[PDB]
């Protein structure tokens, strides 16, 4: 009931829209965009909220004394009038209070390295109910004051969209917990995973596959160590959502890279599918002890499921249907009676190898949608959506210093661990077609001979930044070729 440091916890807070409302979550991705935004997720039932960016995790909490103490040089429990610092859960990255803006508002985002007042903020009541040097509980309502700025985590409408920004007005935020301390070698939701086959592990078509990579199969040699094969595991409910996974409870199984949802379907059968279109019944599974015909809890709860060491038949769950095959790579099937061997057992991803898997599905995401901004106004001297240009450079320089070589002047031991990490961080990204997917940007905007070309089917204010883009592309088209052997 009290909030821990370690804690994983996401910041929510609540807007009334028609009538109704909608709960928000504070989210960033970090790379290619440090600024944070606010995802809905109220509407769960229907279209399952991007939560994975939302986690962060409580590192310290600290007295005025204590801080002040530190910035000139396991678990305390929150107490109102502490300063607390958050850490992204996905880009390790702290969130802060920056001085840009757009009124005398400051944006918040994300920080690098938690250096400065800047990443620091101090937590005080919302009622006369609790007070200064309290154990700040569940269900609270807090106002979040930045040490830097002396300003408050705010909800903002303007002009009509939702977001925040650090303000002069305040804002009541709920922090909900995702997961406390874990029981080791559980599985708990969110965790990002593989799921093996007896070698063979669940998993979808390779990028550009003729598939429109929709299908699910068995499939064994590499993909085992690929991005492809790894899948987030995903509770219906947002809080403890990071609890114990329990048999027979359902949950939504999302390919990371994808970001699409394992799903059966009345036309296709089984299949993925997009957030949009993930309604509960489709998408709902539970893994089952035996295929035998058969009051949800506020804490981590009983830890039921062990990695490696449990073997779980997949269900689906509005249909009772099991996930198995048709009789190397099998295709995936839902199946009434399905196999003898359906059996699968859950492996852990790791989380350098986890953290990739995502920056591919932004990194894909983003620039598709600066291609899609090309091909609109390639026959055309604009009506196209404006070109995310700010975020590709972000993008861009972002992935340039992750595939960044080691300096020549480290240690031989560090030297070779760190090369190692490269080469297969380079890897996934190769293996999820980055390097075709760089390659038709430079392809698409080489179309162009120079800057003024360029602007005369672009805006002017596009083409500042034509050259910029183009060396940056072409320099991590090298950083990724690169053999760091």
């Amino acid at each position: 009931q009290f909030r821990r440091t370690d804690d994983e916890v996401v910041l929510q807070c609540s807007a009334t829209v028609l009538k109704e409302q909608l709960k928000l979550c504070l989210a960033a991705e970090g790379f290619g965009n440090r600024l944070c935004f606010l995802e809905p997720t109220s509407n769960a039932q229907n279209v399952p909220p991007d939560l994975a960016i939302c986690c962060f995790t409580l590192e310290q909490s600290l007295s005025v004394r204590a801080l002040q103490e530190m910035l000139a040089n396991g678990h305390r429990t929150l107490l109102y009038g502490h300063a607390i610092l958050l850490r992204h859960a996905h880009s390790r990255m702290y969130l802060s209070c920056l001085t840009t803006s757009r009124k005398l508002a400051f944006d918040v985002g994300l920080q690098e390295d938690a250096t400065g007042e800047a990443c620091w903020w101090t937590m005080h009541p919302a009622s006369k109910q609790r007070s200064e040097g309290e154990k700040v509980r569940v269900g609270d309502d807090l106002i979040l004051v930045s040490v830097s700025s002396e300003r408050y985590l705010h909800l903002s409408t303007a002009s009509g969209e939702l977001q925040v920004d650090a303000s002069f007005m305040q804002t009541l935020w709920n922090m909900n917990p995702i997961c406390s301390c874990c029981e080791e070698g559980y599985v708990t939701g969110g965790h990002v995973l593989r799921l093996f086959h007896g070698d063979e592990c669940l998993t979808i078509s390779a990028a550009d596959s003729d598939d429109q990579r929709r299908l699910v199969y068995y499939e064994g040699g590499a993909v085992c160590t690929h991005a492809r094969s790894l899948w987030r595991l995903e509770p219906l409910r947002i809080s403890w959502s990071g609890s114990h996974l329990r048999w027979g409870q359902p949950l939504r199984i999302r390919h990371v890279t994808t970001g699409r949802y394992l799903a059966l379907t009345e036309d296709q059968g089984l299949v993925v599918v997009d957030a949009c279109k993930a309604h509960t019944k489709a998408t709902s599974f539970c893994f089952r002890v035996s295929k035998e015909k058969l009051r949800d809890v506020e804490g981590m709860g009983p830890p039921e499921i062990k990695y490696g060491e449990s073997l779980c038949f997949v269900q689906h769950v509005a249909s009772g249907l099991w996930l198995t095959y048709a009789a190397l790579k099998k295709k995936a099937i839902l199946h009434q009676e399905g196999h003898m061997d359906d059996a699968l057992f859950l492996t852990r991803c790791q989380q350098e190898e986890s953290q990739a898997a995502r920056m591919i599905h932004s990194t894909a995401g983003l620039y598709n949608q600066f291609i899609k901004g090309l091909d609109s106004f390639s026959g055309k001297p604009p009506a196209g959506p404006a070109l995310p240009i700010e975020a590709v450079i972000l993008s861009l320089q972002d992935l340039i210093g992750y595939f960044e070589p080691p300096s020549e002047e480290l240690q031989h031991e560090e030297k070779q661990s760190k090369l190692r990490s490269l080469r297969n961080r380079q890897s996934l990204f190769q293996e999820e077609g980055m390097l075709s997917l760089v390659l038709n940007c430079i392809d698409r905007l080489n179309v162009y001979t120079t800057a003024a070309h360029f602007a005369e089917y672009a805006g002017e204010e596009a083409a500042e930044s034509w050259k910029e883009i183009v060396n940056l592309l072409y320099e991590l088209l090298a950083s990724l070729i690169r053999g760091n052997r």
